[PDB]
């Protein structure tokens, strides 16, 4: 158990690191998506030829090229999430194998969480907000690739209705990483002591920052259910691609995360 | 939202109804499993045959692994009626759109069956027939083909879930929370369902702070288990498909197949 002033310090600690670790915040993403700004306007990709123009503007075959782009951005995201994780008080003091295990199982759940920040019902920001690729264009891609992004959009539309801001997400992201129920953890108890602290901070953070939003804490935790299901569908989709596209390689970092 | 004394009333209402609806409570099951009228123990093939002949289990009436697997289905269908009766006592439930009531039960019973199955389990086996029998985990795990591996994940879930040390008054409210999930496919009117679940969540949170004041963030930890429940339900569906498509001895009377659809 923690005193109320220590939880506020912990929330601020975490928000500060989240800003330092992730260059495209939700606040910046919403300013680009909402608009009314002439300096932050994205170039919009909705079909093949605007995709061609995007290369010229924002800097094989289309569906593959886009999918390879998503892999590259995922590797960067794992790198950003890994950096954030080291700042969670207690994480680096854990057994190394557990540090690796918590990241292996947490990074995708956090990626889809933060990907929601860059999404509205009509598409997703790309290339640090300089581009915007429509949900419709992604849904039209051939083979198995058309269905790769749609479950993420479905989650994001629901998840974004909670109206979390970055200061909320910073703590929620930390709660996800310090899950004591990950397969293969050696010392569950130190992980759960940390997550109790993180959960207490999130509970206090949500009550102060959304006092009119009843039971947001519970509703947000129930969303970890939706994250797990997206990870599993996605792994199953990668398996199909690996067994049908033999030209296509995965980054070792991604390859290692999905083994077992 | 709701005043604290109303949550205590809601918690007690749900506890009373949970008692009347389910024959074998967790308190009673825990008395039997710990050793506190000893149940008949099924640990191998011959003790199973004697259990049928002596105590006469209604779900044990083809071949052993199949007969056991179908028995689990019989009891699951009985449990669905018990859960359905309980849901009708959750304040607000029967005032929901009839299709939505049907949708919420349809998608909720699997998660509630596994939740309450844990009450009848420890690391060594499972109570059956309202506590009169006890089937060992080793015996279930030892079954052939996919049947051996069908049974083990429930024990793995149950051991972790039981570590939270919930009692029936906690579980009465948690069960109600599961049923009022606003994210089931095909719901027509989500708002009243989520309004009821907000009430239930407040009642559950207060129940857990009062009943387990030393167990910090138990409320949070219990909700995190809804991840494990959904994952095991989806695993479970995938295993039935594999059995249905591979096991030819698994056909019953057409009327029974209809009951168990
Ligand atoms: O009394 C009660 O509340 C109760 C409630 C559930 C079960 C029970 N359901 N079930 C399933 O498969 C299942 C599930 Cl979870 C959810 C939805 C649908 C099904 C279905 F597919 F079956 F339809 C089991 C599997 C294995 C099992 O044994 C175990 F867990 F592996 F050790 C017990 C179960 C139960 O079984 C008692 C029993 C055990 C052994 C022989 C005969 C009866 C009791």
């Amino acid at each position: 158990h923690m005193e109320s002033a220590d939880l506020r310090a912990l929330a601020k600690h975490l928000y500060d690191s989240y800003i330092k670790s992730f260059p495209l915040t939700k606040a910046k993403a919403r300013a680009i998506l909402t608009g009314k700004t002439t300096d932050k306007s994205p170039f919009v990709i909705y079909d093949m030829n605007s995709l061609m123009m995007g290369e010229d503007k924002i800097k094989k075959e289309v569906a593959i090229r886009i999918f390879q782009g998503c892999q590259f951005r995922s590797v960067e995201a794992v790198q950003e999430i890994t950096e954030y994780a080291k700042s969670i008080p207690g994480f680096v003091n854990l057994d190394l194998n557990d540090q690796v295990t918590l990241l292996k199982y947490g990074v995708h759940e956090i990626i889809y969480t933060m990907l929601a920040s860059l999404m509205n019902k009509d598409g997703v920001l790309i290339s640090e907000g300089q581009g915007f690729m429509t949900r419709e264009f992604l849904k039209s891609l051939r083979k198995p690739f058309g269905d790769f992004m749609e479950p993420k959009f479905e989650f994001a539309v629901k998840f974004n209705a909670l109206e979390l801001d970055d200061s909320d997400l910073a703590i929620f992201i930390a709660v996800i990483i310090l899950s004591g129920d990950r397969p293969g953890l050696l010392n569950v108890k130190p992980i759960e002591d940390i997550q109790d602290n993180l959960l207490q901070a999130l509970e206090l953070q949500l009550k102060l920052n959304h006092p009119e939003s009843s039971q947001l804490f519970a509703k947000l935790l129930q969303k970890m259910t939706d994250l797990r299901q997206i990870v599993t569908e996605h792994v199953q989709l990668l398996q199909v691609i690996k067994k049908t596209e033999t030209d296509m390689s995965l980054h070792p970092l991604l390859q290692e995360i999905y083994k077992d």
